[PDB]
């Protein structure tokens, strides 16, 4: 069988406070954490993640098929040109199992400076009937907000552990701009299960999602308690534990720029479970015009020899990827 993936649990409630020592001892676990298999469970992050599944299951199970049109993405759905990254991801019975509601910083309105220019990665987000779905919207936007407070705080640890103050990448992290999304993914049980929807790995493993990197600068992710995940490692592929009172953490390709590979933005991959089961990731995004100077923890001089990319090329050219 698979060897289980180091996963350790870090306490990062320092993080929200003002004992720096105490916020030093989290950014070496962080640390520690993303020089080997880049993965980390987030606890004591105050964030009640019951009720969020209790309120997506509400969502997911309710949504009917002329909902799913009315919120469907361009993909899906031609009457929605402006529509790439917010809306609903419609499952095809029989081929694609998984469904998903993807939604943006809920202060990208009509008048939102970038919304007006229609710069790419901005779109308004878009919601089911409230009189269908009661408190789903204003749960969703909490949601964002609070999610976001973790990953602020999160990012202090990282920054922290690179070296650097504390608001070196959460200065970029802003509520009127952040290019972050939530995403409400559904993978259901189906008997039987549509063979198409399953694809295998070359090691024989049978999976819902193949190998990727996240575009991210990092992920913050609750899932349901159904192990699936797994990290490529030099020793081949390792489970990841579920913890479904923890949030997953790990860096995407922009962490991994930033840091000349210092901190790695690891390679993962979703098995196939047949299980009704969420998965939940908050992709902490920064500004469009964001620049972070990559840099080189392992020089001593910090130098590094990549090209500066702003936030917004760096997305653009990871979601067409
Ligand atoms: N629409 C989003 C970007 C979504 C990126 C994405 O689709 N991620 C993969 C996915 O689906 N999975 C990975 S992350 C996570 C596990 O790696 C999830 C899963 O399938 O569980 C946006 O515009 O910002
Ligand atoms: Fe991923």
């Amino acid at each position: 069988s698979v060897s289980k993936a180091n996963v350790p649990k870090i306490d990062v409630s320092p993080l929200f406070g003002d004992d720096q020592a105490a916020k030093m001892r989290v950014a070496q676990q962080i640390d520690a954490a993303s020089r080997d298999t880049g993965f980390f469970y987030a606890v004591n992050h105050g964030i009640n993640v019951q009720r969020l599944s209790q309120k997506t299951k509400e969502f997911h199970m309710s949504i009917t098929p002329e909902e799913k049109w009315d919120l469907a993405i361009r993909a899906y759905n031609k009457e929605h040109q402006d529509q790439v990254r917010a809306g609903y991801y419609l499952s095809i019975p029989g081929k694609k199992a998984v469904e998903s509601f993807c939604y943006l910083n809920p202060n990208f309105t009509p008048d939102h400076p970038r919304i007006q220019a229609k710069t790419p990665t901005h779109e308004v987000n878009v919601w089911p009937d409230e009189t269908k779905h009661p408190g789903f919207q204003d749960f969703a936007e909490q949601y964002y907000w609070d999610v976001f407070g973790l990953s602020s705080a999160l990012l202090k640890g990282y920054a922290l552990a690179l070296g650097k103050e504390e608001n070196f990448f959460a200065r970029h992290f802003k509520p009127d701009d952040t290019l972050a999304s939530v995403v409400l993914i559904r993978y259901p049980y189906l008997d039987p299960y549509p063979e198409a929807a399953i694809k295998t790995a070359a090691d024989g493993t049978k999976l819902s999602f193949e190998w990727h990197e996240d575009v991210s600068l990092i992920t913050v992710l609750y899932q349901s308690n159904v192990q699936n995940l797994q990290v490529e490692t030099a020793a081949g592929y390792q489970d990841i534990e579920a913890d479904d009172t923890g949030y997953l953490i790990n860096c995407g390709s922009y962490m991994a720029h930033l840091t000349n590979n210092y901190y790695k933005a690891p390679i993962h991959r979703v098995k196939w479970v047949n299980a009704e089961r969420q998965s939940l990731p908050f992709f902490v995004n920064l500004g469009y015009d964001s620049v972070i100077d990559p840099f080189d923890p392992r020089e001593p001089n910090g130098k590094s020899d990549r090209e500066p990319l702003s936030y917004g090329d760096y997305l653009q050219n990871g979601l067409v990827s």
